[PDB]
């Protein structure tokens, strides 16, 4: 019964929310109102709450610390909750896969987001830790990057981000119970 760590990226506050670079909190949301955990203890710049998926403890986890700072509170918990490496899983927007897909890793570098950055760091700088990345495409025309990041989704990729979180919580619960890579399908 070692426990997982399931933490979605975001940055804290009204501001954000339902912006791109939140949805790894999205998905957290979501997997935590499935599994019937609630988020509301506060602890290592955290919001988390701790539950299980089938018979497996885990805990989720949306850090408060802006999106730069994140591993300054996942580090922390992982230690705190001896959750091993390889059950620390990072949930976060990708701008490198096409709005609303999926993709799962069991390790990989940060690919220039900031917050999968200072996770790694916050880790030791190890990067087998498995990874749900969820595709929000790149920047329109020239719109400014960091803009496109801190706007909402649009009407149309929100119906394809809502189709995504639904995938999402069947993934995470597979991955989490099954105890070499994997293809999503949804």
């Amino acid at each position: 019964y070692t426990p997982w760590l399931i933490a979605g990226l975001g940055n804290p506050g009204n501001k954000y929310y339902g912006t791109r670079h939140n949805v790894g909190f999205e998905m957290v949301d979501r997997i935590a109102a499935e599994e019937g955990i609630t988020m509301n203890t506060i602890q290592s710049k955290s919001l988390l709450g701790i539950g299980s998926i089938g018979e497996v403890p885990v805990l989720v986890v949306k850090p408060q610390s802006y999106m730069n700072y994140s591993g300054e509170a996942i580090g922390p918990l992982a230690a705190y909750y001896q959750v091993p490496l390889r059950h620390i899983l990072l949930i976060y927007d990708d701008t490198s896969l096409p709005n609303g897909v999926l993709r799962l890793q069991k390790k990989g570098g940060h690919g220039r987001h900031n917050g999968l950055q200072n996770v790694i760091e916050h880790l030791d700088g190890r990067r087998e830790f498995p990874r749900l990345s969820i595709g929000i495409g790149s920047p329109p025309g020239k719109m400014d990057p960091r803009a496109f990041l801190l706007q909402k989704f649009s009407s149309e990729e929100r119906v394809q981000i809502d189709t995504a979180l639904e995938q999402g919580v069947d993934a995470v619960r597979t991955l989490v119970l099954k105890g070499e890579r994997f293809n999503l399908v949804q």
